């Protein structure tokens, strides 16, 4: 008894993520474009600005599974489904869709290493950053519930 994972299909599209992120299985093909520095560390435009560097500094994404929890999120890696990066909702200052690209999805945190802001950008497989703004934006939500306050009951 630790968690576990397993993949299907199911019926929901963002709600099914509401739920992954909460019972934990929120995860969704998507690609690792990488890291890149902020400045305000918040702003919708910013993470497009985001990806736009990644898209200039001439690089490329990764396959991998992105998974999306309370905690924060898991990069797994498809190949071994081992754990590519492991970021914290936490840190996760703010997360913005997009509206240019295909699936281009980011989100500003701070950096666990230095000693500044860093945003993260992944290049959603099959689906659009809208979705993968739910998931993260879901976590976010359940993990601020704890901290926040819920008004009327919500089970569903």
């Amino acid at each position: 008894g630790s968690s576990g994972s397993s993949g299907a299909s199911r019926p929901h599209q963002w709600q099914t993520d509401e739920e992954g992120v909460r019972t934990g299985k929120c995860s969704f093909p998507v690609k690792y474009l990488g890291h890149v520095e902020v400045d305000e560390s918040r702003g919708m435009h910013i993470c497009e600005d985001a990806v736009k560097r990644l898209k200039a500094t001439g690089k490329k994404a990764v396959k991998a599974v992105l998974w999306v929890s309370a905690d924060g999120l898991r990069v797994v890696d498809e190949k071994t489904k081992d754990l590519i990066v492991d970021q914290t909702i936490e840190k996760v200052s703010f997360c913005a869709p997009d509206r240019n690209f295909d699936r281009a999805f980011s989100y500003i945190c701070r950096d666990g290493t230095t000693r500044r802001w860093i945003c993260h950008c992944f290049m959603a497989v099959k689906d659009t950053g809208e979705r993968l703004s739910h998931a993260v934006g879901c976590a976010f939500a359940a993990c601020l519930e704890r901290k926040q306050k819920r008004s009327g009951p919500s089970s569903g």
